[PDB]
């Protein structure tokens, strides 16, 4: 199963500066309406309201840890309850926030504005010891980027297969963090020199409770940050690299929304093969698993036609 949230960022300093408008109205906790201009049947000057009901939106005003105990929280109670398989999805347009999301500001580490991923970090530890005082049971990530359908390790360029992936026990709620924000900003340098390679690969941090001794799976967690969901666009470019992010970026991006799909309903065959990122997460789509994507949005009259992209892209994951 799956709820699709989404989250409204503010306008910015710089925005405000430039006068850019905030178009986005938030009528309730399931409504919002995008106000876009437009000059029509002649050309002058009108709006069009598009109206929008998810599972929950989240306005410009509300913080991290709001987000964090509304979305994720339940999940890990899952996992530790009953051995879940869950999942959080960050999607949205470059710049739309969902490293601010998982992360906070930066620097991360540094600054007291914490994201997602810090508070469930957190309670991902409290839980352990709850369930475990014997050191039987243990807390094991993978993390890697997802660029032009090839897997590169982040906690290590050269491509690997999964089973090659490093697999590392973590102690403490501080180890854990460190080790996301290290891997957050080792895709951002660009591993394989591409600019904004962040914006152009997908990453996947996996979190697994394992009974030590058995080598087995308890329940897990991933954090998906996926591709800006404008960087299709890329498929234009005469770059060759860049072009070959774009068509893949369209495919993963689509075979999600089937993925998804058949799982909330055509259930018996869910197609993730039809990309490499579907393929690594496929037992997520299995039914009894329990996954949210968060939708981020920028409010801004620049960004009306990916906005409007993206909750139209949400509405049909729903189904």
């Amino acid at each position: 199963m799956i709820k699709v949230v989404v989250r409204k960022r503010p306008l910015s300093e710089l925005e405000k500066k430039k006068k850019d408008s905030d178009i986005i109205t938030v009528k309730n906790n399931c409504t919002l309406y995008i106000d876009e201009p437009r000059y029509k049947v002649d050309m002058t000057k009108y709006i069009e309201r598009h109206e929008f009901i998810v599972d929950k939106v989240f306005d410009d005003t509300v913080d991290n840890f709001t987000v964090y105990e509304n979305t994720i929280k339940p999940l890990i109670i899952d996992l530790y309850e009953n051995g879940c398989v869950c999942s959080c999805f960050a999607y949205g347009q470059t710049g739309s926030g969902k490293t601010y999301t998982m992360l906070g500001s930066q620097p991360y580490g540094q600054s007291d504005t914490p994201g997602i991923f810090q508070y469930a970090a957190g309670d991902i530890f409290t839980f352990l010891n709850i369930y475990d005082k014997d050191n039987t049971k243990g807390i094991f990530i993978s993390f890697y980027e997802i660029y032009c359908g090839k897997l590169y390790d982040l906690l290590q360029k050269k491509e690997v297969v999964v089973k090659d992936l490093k697999i590392l026990r973590v102690l403490t709620k501080e180890e854990l963090i460190l080790k996301m924000i290290d891997g957050v900003l080792l895709r951002k340098i660009g591993v394989n020199s591409q600019n904004d390679e962040s914006s152009r690969s997908h990453a996947i941090l996996n979190i697994d409770l394992k009974d030590i001794n058995k080598n087995t799976s308890l329940g897990k967690i991933a954090f998906i940050d996926l591709a800006g969901s404008e960087r299709g666009a890329d498929t234009v470019s005469q770059n060759k690299q860049t072009q070959t992010d774009g068509a893949n970026i369209n495919r993963s991006l689509l075979a999600l929304k089937e993925c998804i799909r058949a799982m909330d309903s055509d259930k018996n065959h869910i197609p993730f093969r039809d990309s490499e990122l579907t393929k690594v997460l496929r037992d997520i789509f299995v039914g009894k698993s329990k996954s949210i994507m968060i939708a981020n949005i920028s409010p801004t009259i620049s960004c009306c036609e990916q906005t409007l992209n993206t909750l139209r892209y949400s509405s049909r994951v729903k189904n």
